[PDB]
């Protein structure tokens, strides 16, 4: 892998280490909730992994009395893991020049 | 600090303003429409975190005559602002070139 | 202005365009599909717009005979035109040269 | 031609072949969990190509016994084929170069 690429490769791995984080909140984020739908923990865990891939399918989600930001906040992590992985895309095309005498 | 990270900050703030905008429209929006779901102040802004980041999860969605572009709006404005702050990451691959030098 | 924002701002117009032929299309792609359940004129229109900037909440949910590939082409002409504009995105930090020497 | 276009549309085909191979994972994967709802067969490819388009939409949804990762598998793979055309995209500011100079 490519020094910027090691840097995305990185990034990827903190990304698995929230959703550890989100499937554990997940379980308290609904234990006493109204209407509450995430129990057990070896599902809670199912549940975050559809998430922190910007793809909010459905589901389960968290209420409110359960700190709905506890979703809000573990998709906006993949969003900046899957947003700086953009510093080994900037230089995708850029790779043309040096292709272009082989370098 | 830099220039462009200030300016990807600034970016997230108006995002905020317009959840809290979002809110107030939104509860109104919903008054006088059909299978509304949503209402409340208090909630109103709940429903509005998820519509910002597009992702709605599956908490609640507006209907048609609470104006749909009430979300549009919302929805756009969420991307807008996550497509900004690109000021700050199409320079991530350009910081490559000043490690080489070492200044 | 620059180039780039008058080019990323054509694009947008031919996201609309696809709104409204997709608007038409879904009604009859809908109408005559078994558990169809868009239907009606000044409703398909609605559902024609949430749906180009992705999100999914398009309030509804087409079968296979209407063609899937009704909703799928409209959704994917939005990805085109809101990443066609990553080109004003990317000059975004190269304005920051302009900065140092204040040109 | 322009080299990046024959990358970044390569990168489209390879995401065909995936949804083919998911959809019959999908399928099969869905079969024995409980609470299928993903059971049909030449319906399988539909669902797998909103899945590419990352949307969901809300047609169907995976189980936990389907390997959810058989869903999450299709798509970060549509994320990464999409996400590699930001080459070509990221390339677009640079032809301004060219533009400039008028020829």
């Amino acid at each position: 892998s490519a020094d910027h690429e090691r840097e995305a490769q990185k990034a990827e791995e903190e990304l698995q280490k929230v959703l550890e984080e989100a499937s554990k909140k997940a379980v308290e984020a609904e234990r006493g909730a109204p209407g509450a739908a995430l129990i057990s923990y070896p599902d809670a865990i199912w549940w975050s992994v559809e998430t922190a891939t910007t793809v909010g399918y459905g589901d389960r989600y968290p209420v409110t009395e359960e700190g709905r930001k506890v979703a809000e906040q573990v998709m906006k992590a993949g969003i900046e893991v899957f947003a700086l992985v953009t510093a080994a895309l900037a230089t995708d095309f850029v790779r043309r020049e040096e292709e272009r005498r082989g370098h």
